């Protein structure tokens, strides 16, 4: 069993990002999304398997789904952005399974990816534990 | 816009249901998942899409998905359970789009569903506001 | 250190109570309110302290505050309804500290407790593990 | 009726501060708190009142309360920090109603205020609405 725990900072107050989806793949044996002293735990039942969280700012028209998982028994973690209404995370969370360009951000089990949208606001998701069971990671609003 | 939403009353002090997982479908401009005044409030772009959320109770080994969402101007409900690790609300919310066992529920437009898992704890959805564009329902665990 | 989690069950859909206040005793080092998958947690920092939350249901007119503590080494629990609208959480918690008849309840040490309010409906808060650091409750809303 | 809409913008990954207590004063018929789409509402029946919010950062040992109200007919704030284990918000949000280091605070009626720990973190609250019956702040965290 992995848990990963998030903790969110939105270090500007131009806009405010409002969580609104969190999904679960379901491979090895899924996972789930719970609250636990203000962070977001994903709890998945083996390696290979992941969780997404989508954050909409209504303000500006922003939109971002982070997506954290452990495959070959190392973390992973993604963001996309500048997202189409389509892009949902129950979408995004299953195209780390079959599209070439996620598959690749999935296999490159990064301890921190960063990426900025189109109005030039950057996101980053850094993990401050990157061995063990007990993941832990920041994901950092620019 | 559409709006649902829900109530979650957990009526038996016999296991605990705890929220897991919401995941929203990609038709209709997709929508989102809100927290307001201790209700679950899923927002639509309009008409031919849903949300799911799952819930389960590790201390007894049961969950549940509930289904919402709007099918041709009119309110839909379903919920899935006795569940495989396999099937999360991501898998399940994507069902109702091309599984024929689930496409049928949603083209019944149902203001109420109930359903038994094997251990007997009924689970049930009733829409108290079954018009406009403001809906409201109770998700009621057995 | 103490810790009571605290399960919310909600009986039956005539009328919905919501969270709306939650408070910490100032003795024992004091203590914290945290969300934890699903239950409210209470932690303490020593025995001689308590917590109280204020759920509300603006449909009926109808409030309760619920406090959960440790005196002498000893879980307690009270329930106090028909609120006066000077009655908050704030309030209610200190009376625990100085009002005989509220003193009288925190010293009784009970494992569990029911009231109802005037218009006949009950609550109860129900102690599942009454040893140990680690208490756990159930509060059950009729 | 006056309500009070808090974003919270955790501004530094440097530390984690979560929620830990929120409590209502009992003057002008009381008030409650509500999270509505990822914003602490503070809702009151009318002039006069108060509540307050308690955040914790456990890995560093820092703590805060912000207050905010409706004094004769306008908003006001205040942060307190360099919290003692007894300074709960129950405490402080009491102050502000018969200790004169805390009563010129909540008299001032400011639409700004920001402080510092005596490790040198800053900690702000702007209304960025200051006028009517529904008011809205930033409440910032350096
Ligand atoms: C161990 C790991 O991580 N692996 C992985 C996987 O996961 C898996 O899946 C399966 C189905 O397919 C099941 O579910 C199990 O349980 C799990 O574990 C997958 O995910 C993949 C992607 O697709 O990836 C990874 O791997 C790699 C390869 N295939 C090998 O094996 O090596
Ligand atoms: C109107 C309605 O509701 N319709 C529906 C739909 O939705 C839709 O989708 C599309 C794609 O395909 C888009 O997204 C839009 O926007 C929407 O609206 C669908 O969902 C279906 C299922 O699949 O169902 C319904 O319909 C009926 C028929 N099929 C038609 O199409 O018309
Ligand atoms: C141990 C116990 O529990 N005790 C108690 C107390 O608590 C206390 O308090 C103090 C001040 O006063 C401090 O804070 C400390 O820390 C604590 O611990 C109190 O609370 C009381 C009520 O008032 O009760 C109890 O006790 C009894 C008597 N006093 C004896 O001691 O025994
Ligand atoms: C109008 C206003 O805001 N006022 C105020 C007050 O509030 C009040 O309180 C009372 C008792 O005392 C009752 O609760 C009512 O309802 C209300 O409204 C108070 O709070 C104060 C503080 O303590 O402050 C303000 O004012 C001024 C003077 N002091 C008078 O009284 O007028
Ligand atoms: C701007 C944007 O969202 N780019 C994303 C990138 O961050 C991600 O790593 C990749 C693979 O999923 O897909 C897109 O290229
Ligand atoms: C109807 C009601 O709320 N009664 C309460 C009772 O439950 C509580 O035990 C006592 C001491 O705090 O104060 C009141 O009598």
């Amino acid at each position: 069993t992995y848990t990963i725990s998030i903790r969110v900072y939105q270090t500007t107050p131009k806009g405010f990002f409002r969580p609104v989806e969190r999904t679960n793949w379901k491979y090895a044996n899924g996972g789930t999304w719970d609250e636990v002293r203000g962070e977001y735990v994903l709890t998945m039942g083996g390696s290979g398997t992941s969780g997404s969280l989508r954050f909409v700012s209504s303000d500006t028209d922003e939109s971002f789904v982070a997506t954290f998982g452990v495959h070959n028994y190392k973390r992973w973690c993604d963001i996309v952005t500048n997202l189409t209404n389509e892009q949902t995370a129950l979408v995004i969370n299953q195209e780390y399974y079959g599209v070439p360009i996620r598959d690749q951000a999935r296999e490159n089990q990064l301890t921190s990816y960063n990426v900025a949208n189109a109005k030039g606001r950057r996101f980053a998701i850094e993990y401050t534990v990157t061995e063990g069971d007990n993941l832990k990671a920041n994901l950092i609003i620019g």
